């Protein structure tokens, strides 16, 4: 058992979305406990919870109302369960599962009636309302607020009004929502406005603070007649149907790969700076942060990645557009959560050319070569034995080692998601199973220093990589091998 303890990867499960009503009311404690002690009984290490922006300071600038939620971590403190605390600073309602409609503080929706470009924006015009564009970071417009100082005072807000939680250990990790679905990219792919996988997606910089920054840059590169994309096609669009994605298209001409290599800084920059102010927010505090990047499987199969890149993701077969993130992630001992951890090639239609176990394979692999924790999440609901074993499998892609902690093992996996059908008879002893082999057939261990998950006080970011540096991480490397199969699966 002692061997077998330090392959332990813990097992959290994703609270159903407006646990916490819009109004900010903790509508149903009694029967969420009765599923919480069933996933305490189960061996379920802990929960993990959208903290919506949209609801705590819904009622103005620093307004926060923190009381709901209160009561929701008293509660899964009593349930004897851990929290990861997600800052959501995005709206729920127009992505795959959302069903509840959560948008962003009515006040900022106000400031954005009269500037449409604080949301992100397609070619076409489109102002999508579920995020602030990384465009207005650091503008001060929000009543001589940026976007980020809304985010690092909410931050601290949560901090010091939940002090007793976290000096408890209640809260193990502080997912810092970066985007679309808290996720650290661009809304290229809103079901909002029609798309439907497998679509190549849209490019999202059109909203006047990044078009003018993306001229900026061009003009600075010696090319300052330069334009965004104007050969990308649109959302369902396949890559050959565009001049930008087919075989020798833009993307790979000089104004391309400029424009590619821009783009997606705007999303290392964006992370690193707010992450510098959860490391702030959070200091000292018994707590790990971490990040959630999508997974963008579909197109991974062709040599222009077309969807990770209308994402954010300037990810291609010969340029690695993850392992930056980890670096970045890095001087803020973060974690690195992403998706997918579910899903098998052979479940995606064939023309989608998507490749989800090798995007996973590639995305973990960066991280663990970059020294830091590696986590992640189904990308959709799944009860089957056969999405357990593929997330068991990606948990320890090299199986278990008698011997004592395996090479290589994530971090934690959270469930998507607390529902009524999960804890339905079979469903849940399958879960049951799951549960187990992720705990390497150990029992449920409380005390997380037994399996080397020690929580101790977040430490400073330590000092800024230039984005040279982060770019060296760009340099393709052999992922580390996988198992066809893990060697814990939850029946035979
Ligand atoms: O409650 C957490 C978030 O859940 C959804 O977003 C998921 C998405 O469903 C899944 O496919 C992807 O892999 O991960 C994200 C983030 O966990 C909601 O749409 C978000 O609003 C929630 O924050
Ligand atoms: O809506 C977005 C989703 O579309 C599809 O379901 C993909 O399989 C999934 O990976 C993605 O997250």
């Amino acid at each position: 058992d002692s061997n077998m303890l330090l392959n332990y990867v813990p097992v959290y499960v994703m609270l159903p979305l407006g646990v916490v009503n819009v109004d900010n009311v903790f509508e149903d404690p009694d029967g969420l406990k009765e599923q919480l002690l069933q996933l305490r009984a189960a061996g379920v290490d802990g929960v993990m919870v959208d903290v919506w922006w949209g609801i705590i300071e819904l009622k103005g600038p620093k307004q926060y109302d923190w009381r709901a939620y209160r009561s929701l971590l008293q509660l899964v403190q009593e349930c004897g369960l851990t929290l990861q605390a997600i800052m959501s600073f995005h709206q729920c309602g127009g992505n795959v599962g959302d069903i509840v409609n959560i948008p962003i503080p009515q006040w900022v929706l106000d400031i954005g009636e009269s500037n449409h470009d604080i949301f992100y924006t397609n070619r076409s015009g489109t102002r999508n309302k579920e995020y602030l564009t990384v465009g207005v970071d650091n503008e001060p417009i929000f009543h001589g607020r940026t976007a980020i100082e809304i985010y690092s005072d909410y931050m601290k807000s949560f901090r010091e009004n939940m002090s007793d939680f976290l000096e408890s250990g209640l809260i193990i990790d502080i997912e810092v929502g970066l985007g679309p679905a808290g996720e650290l990219r661009y809304p290229s792919y809103p079901q909002s406005q029609g798309w439907e996988f497998p679509g190549i997606g849209e490019f999202q910089c059109y909203d006047k603070y990044l078009k003018a920054d993306f001229k900026a840059a061009v003009a600075r590169a010696g090319h300052p007649e330069w334009e965004l994309p104007d050969d990308a096609g649109k959302y369902n669009d396949v890559p050959e149907s565009t001049g930008f994605f087919k075989s020798n298209g833009t993307y790979v001409t000089e104004k391309g790969k400029f424009f590619l290599t821009w783009y997606s800084n705007k999303l290392l920059n964006h992370g690193d700076q707010i992450l510098d102010e959860a490391n702030k927010a959070f200091l000292g505090c018994k707590v790990k942060l971490a990040i959630k990047v999508s997974g963008i499987h579909w197109w991974y199969k062709v040599e222009n990645h077309a969807a990770e890149l209308t994402a954010g993701y300037y990810n291609l077969n010969d340029r690695d557009g993850y392992r930056p993130i980890a670096r970045m992630l890095s001087r803020h001992h973060a974690i690195l959560n992403f998706a997918c951890l579910e899903m098998r090639d052979s479940e995606q239609p064939s023309d989608a050319k998507s490749g989800p176990q090798e995007l996973v394979q590639q995305v973990l692999s960066g991280g663990w070569r970059e020294d830091i924790r590696v986590a992640g999440e189904n990308a959709l609901p799944r009860y089957d034995a056969t999405a357990y074993n593929q997330i068991i499998l990606n948990a320890r892609p090299q199986g278990v080692n008698n011997n004592g902690p395996p090479k290589l093992s994530m971090f934690g996996v959270t469930y998507l998601r607390l529902s009524d059908d999960l804890l339905q008879k079979s469903n849940f002893n399958i879960f049951k199973k799951f549960v187990l082999k992720m705990h390497a057939d150990q029992d449920y261990c409380a005390n997380p220093q037994k399996y080397n998950h020690a929580i101790t006080p977040l430490k400073p970011s330590a000092p800024k990589i230039p984005i040279e540096v982060l770019l060296e991480a760009t340099k393709p490397t052999l992922p580390f091998p996988w198992l066809p199969e893990t060697d814990m699966k939850v029946d035979g």
